[PDB]
């Protein structure tokens, strides 16, 4: 047996791992399947995808075409329908119809062999017919086969006869394919929407509570969730809810020794209260937390529970399973770092005296947390622990609950980025925050909208309690609008972490990317009422930009995605499409002063023509506009950020 | 299981086909094994690629290293030894040695836990010391381990004495490896050194007669093989020598119809005196080709015949296999075609009737000049046949005789070219003669030399009968010089055909690649004794080439090849490279004009410092120069072609 079959089909895309490992998509996402395909001698090929649901269903006729001419690199979209494993295949055939037409449509008016060519087409077109279940379309076929044999009549006219539009649309429809050959096929996972869409709210409980108690609760942190639905998130990231240690905790601004009132460190997990599987007794109960989760479903919202895994020096784990620590020589376990950072105040978790042992206990808490209504973990740090690992306990738990979603927080070089998603992690958190010019942002969007998107799906936090960039240091609440608008239309999922839309931006000093007076290491009251009515809030913004993603279906989707030139440096244009819907935005990424540019709309990537002029919207003013080839624009900071314009239909 | 192991290795290059087709090699070739190769956390990882025979046996000790910083790609580089089928795996590990000594060399003048840090090490030293099979090297480990653990010492001496050169150095023979992960195998198929190195000369028999008796014969013919020979070619490759049809049969000049005496293209194979298993009876008989062959043999000659799956309308299967050839509706056979070119002379074959009774006959045939020493073929249009015929009668052919050579002859797209090789043609041919400017050349050799040389062995014909190019059209002899270096220092297998030696370089008309009364389609007797004595063959300077090819490694691989720049676009320079032996060559490719330029030498790419000043010799003339990172040449079109230098020793 042949490795290559009677027509070649060769390196099917996407493929992840060799194939030992899933491509991704969600429910209702498009995607492109492509693979090279050609034939021997000169004669025509054609392919299709075929794509078969859990069942084992057959998806509709879906043809392929070539790419680029020469290059032998066949594609086209398919779109992944219900949750499940799905898989793939490339079909490619002989093509001896459009073959046939090449050469009649120049040996007829030649002269050349017309009766031979004829009947020859007539021989082909009567086997198209035999294939064709529609009865009309039938009939349509034996028609041209008829007229093509009918040597009463002149030969082009014959021949024009098997050229009409009805003729070709049969055929479009159900070709004639000679010597059809297929690829091995290729899994593909389709998981829920939220997977890929969705915007994120990260707060603190803790910071949210009264004047007689001023370390808030679970009934007391419940009273933010109204503001938070109303700004149009979806998903709600709380830091680590469970019991924090007292030995080597933290006090304000990551000092080493807390005093006696300070709060801790959240990542610092575990005390005689409790571990893991157990809620901070200054949160209140377990019921309490159930109040929460439930209030927050009532307003369209999930919770994302924080997993750490680690270990404050407290934590039961540490006398109960001793073997999960490498201890030195004097028995002491060295304390976790992510150098320059040290972790004084936690213990790192070993994985080789007792793999077994961590992967039960890890499925059992997070199964614990499943039962309580979260259905979404973000993975604290996963890079410092055993890739392996990961795998083994997202496979467990998706095998018996698929919705569950792990966002990774691995801030870290690319191989393990990706490695981390392609083991099957359904999020990741990406270099986002460390993309801020034109050119940083169109090669990384570029990137992640790419060959990426069959593995990865991006999370774009603005910013994170550990990520206070000085874009937004120097920029002020201009950089802010900026950060938001670009975050909510580069990526089907963003984020904020709260004291963004006020724009908070001191840093602990020069050149730190920490906040000062952290929320890390104490409680963070805020005056929500007195920010919205005096203005200096930036949240009628980030509700308008949930809005507009709700509304249009171009920005619930990552890879469509282009990049228009404009002769500004410091002014950046891209356009996202989805059905008929298309979304413009031009952004002027400097904070301080306004730019003026002309943008040139590649205007057959938006599928109109190079002199058409379409209407937009910009769906942040409501403001209406005629736009073509080249548009001037002029953006002044702290009046418009940008302008996120719609299409009209 | 995981898809991910321990500690992860992904991704093992080189692969063709997912790992479905073997790379390949041949003995003595090197090259790099390379994956991606990383762990969790911060400590150092380490890897090695092992390689293993026929039989299984692991190869030496071979560690990897990080390609470039950030990266994670490590690699090494292997070597081939005798022929078979081999496998390559990457292990990675841990390396606890390497992270231990860069946290000590910090906290030890730190004066931090000195006493923990030491002891710590020293445990890791016992350990690899367990290892270490040879009893000094353990004594001189044991020893440090003392020392580390001497407390009556100080910190830094006490650590000094655990990273000496001799501790260092067995340490890098035996490494103390974590936690070892291995990747699934790769094959490798490693032939014999003609599949990458040899020079070929293309000539036609029946050119080769007498004034009595025009049409030569395989006795005649072989008096030509001395001067082939002479001038240290490996290889003749003969165009078809069975009986040649008559029905058809092209005149001089690719001429419609033959006249009376015209002789035809060997190309349309077969009559009724014979097809493929037979000899043209004007060559002689199957005794005169044994003698032929013979004398080439003691001459240190292989030959090539040509394989021309394909038949003349008078060959035996038209009558006897009509089911081997598409007929239209009134029994007519179209004549091959590969347009704009037509092949009105012969048949193609059809596959789809009767595969197994083709690939029999095939094989059969094959089997027939395989007994008669043949052990190389020259492929004639293998694109116009199924990818995986060849796929099976090259695998069928190469399971009883691994020696066999075959040599694709597929100038089309890239995919074709690329696939023929991967299942299973030895050699191609390639785009070389229509890359003749420096950004051509240089782009299309770093293609060549990359990835493709894990799959693809090419095959520099300077000229075919098919193709004249424009550039030695319009060169004169100084363009066939030039032509000649290129190829035949830039290829490990190079060749000409016939004539290429004189110059021949008037064509069929303007902007043709055909020759004018070109020798497929005529009798072609050359003045080889009056061209030596008048001078006006460059055959001389076609010997010195092969000679130092034959003297220096470098040019008897593909893979090591670096372009250094130069201030002259028609100038070019490049450098190979195999154990010591490194060769250089400036060419100016401009045939019109002298050139003069200054040659900047990548010193570190040559294994030098930037400052230093080495020796060459330019070994077309044996003239001595002193090269460093500047060097001005001079090139005067007809004096000197190129420099062909060795770097001296
Ligand atoms: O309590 C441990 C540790 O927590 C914080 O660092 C976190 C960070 O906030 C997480 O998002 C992630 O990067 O991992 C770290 C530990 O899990 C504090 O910033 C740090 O000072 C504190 O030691
Ligand atoms: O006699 C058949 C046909 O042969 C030649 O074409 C060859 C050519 O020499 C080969 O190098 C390669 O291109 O395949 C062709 C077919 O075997 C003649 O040049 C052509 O005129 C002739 O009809």
């Amino acid at each position: 047996p042949t490795v290559v079959g009677r027509i070649p089909v060769l390196d099917v895309r996407p493929v992840v791992q060799r194939g030992r490992r899933p491509a991704k998509a969600v429910t209702g996402e498009s995607f492109e399947v492509s693979a090279t395909v050609f034939r021997e001698g000169h004669d025509a090929v054609g392919a299709n995808v075929v794509l078969r649901d859990p069942r084992g269903r057959p998806g509709p006729w879906t043809p392929m075409r070539e790419l680029a001419p020469g290059t032998d690199r066949w594609g086209a979209t398919v779109t992944a329908g219900e949750t499940g494993t799905w898989s793939y295949t490339v079909e490619a055939w002989g093509d001896p119809v459009t073959t046939w037409r090449h050469h009649a449509r120049i040996k007829i008016p030649a002269g050349l062999d017309t009766d031979l060519v004829l009947e020859e087409g007539a021989r082909l077109y009567e086997r198209a017919a035999a294939d064709v279940p529609g009865r009309e379309d039938r009939r349509e076929l034996l028609a041209a086969v008829d007229a093509l044999r009918d040597e009463s009549r002149p030969a082009a006219s014959r021949l024009a006869a098997a050229l009409t539009p009805q003729v070709d649309a049969v055929l479009a429809r159900h070709p004639l394919r000679d010597l059809v050959t297929s690829s091995d096929p290729l899994p593909l996972l389709v998981e829920r929407e939220r997977a890929l869409y969705g915007a994120w709210y990260e707060f603190f409980p803790r910071s949210e509570g009264t004047p007689h108690t001023p370390h808030g609760t679970f009934r007391t942190a419940a009273r933010r969730l109204p503001a938070i639905a109303a700004m149009g998130f979806d998903v709600v990231y709380l830091p680590p809810i469970h019991p924090i240690g007292t030995t080597h905790r933290k006090g304000r601004n990551n000092t080493l020794s807390a005093t006696g009132d300070d709060v801790g460190v959240p990542w610092a997990i575990g005390s005689p209260e409790g571990g893991h599987d157990s809620i901070h007794p200054a949160l209140g109960t377990l019921d309490d937390f159930d109040h929460f989760v439930t209030e927050a479903g009532k307003l369209g919202l999930e919770i994302a529970l924080d997993f750490a895994l680690q270990c404050s020096p407290d934590h039961p784990w540490v006398h109960k399973h001793p073997e999960w620590f490498h201890h030195r020589p004097d028995g002491t376990i060295a304390h976790a770092e992510n150098p320059p950072k040290k972790y004084q105040d936690i213990y790192p978790i070993a994985f080789d005296a007792d793999p077994d042992g961590l992967a039960t206990e890890t499925v059992r808490i997070l199964r614990h947390w499943m039962d309580h209504g979260v259905r979404i973990f973000r993975v604290d740090n996963p890079h410092t622990k055993p890739v392996a690992f990961w795998e083994r306990v997202i496979a467990d738990i998706n095998g018996t609950d698929p919705d569950v979603i792990f966002l990774a927080e691995a801030f870290t070089r690319p191989a393990m980025m990706a490695t981390l998603a392609q083991i099957g992690f359904q999020q990741s958190y990406t270099y986002f925050t460390w993309r801020n010019t034109k050119q940083e942002l169109t090669e990384y969007l570029t990137e992640l909208s790419g060959e990426a998107a069959s593995y990865m799906r991006p999370n774009f936090f603005a910013n994170t309690p550990d990520i206070l960039h000085a874009y937004l240091q120097h920029g002020g609440r201009p950089a802010f609008e900026v950060r938001a608008v670009l975050a909510a239309t580069l990526s089907p999922t963003w984020g904020i972490y709260s004291g963004y839309e006020l724009c908070e931006n001191t840093p602990l000093r020069e050149g730190s990317e920490e906040y000062l007076d952290s929320e890390k290491y104490q409680l963070k009251p805020r005056d929500w009422t007195r920010a919205a009515r005096e203005g200096t809030t930036i949240a009628p913004l980030v509700t308008r930009l949930n809005t507009i993603r709700r509304e249009n279906p171009a920005l619930r989707q990552l890879r469509d995605l282009h990049f228009h030139p404009t002769d500004k440096e410091e002014v950046i244009a891209y356009s996202k499409r989805q059905g008929s819907n298309t979304v413009l935005v031009v952004v002027n990424l400097d904070p301080r002063h306004t730019q003026e540019a002309t943008v040139s709309l590649d205007m057959p990537q938006l599928g109109l023509d190079w002199h058409e002029s379409v209407p937009v919207r910009d769906e942040l003013t409501g403001e209406t506009y005629h736009w073509g080839r080249a548009n001037y624009v002029r953006l002044e900071p702290g009046r418009t950020p940008a302008h996120v314009c719609t299409v009209l239909r």
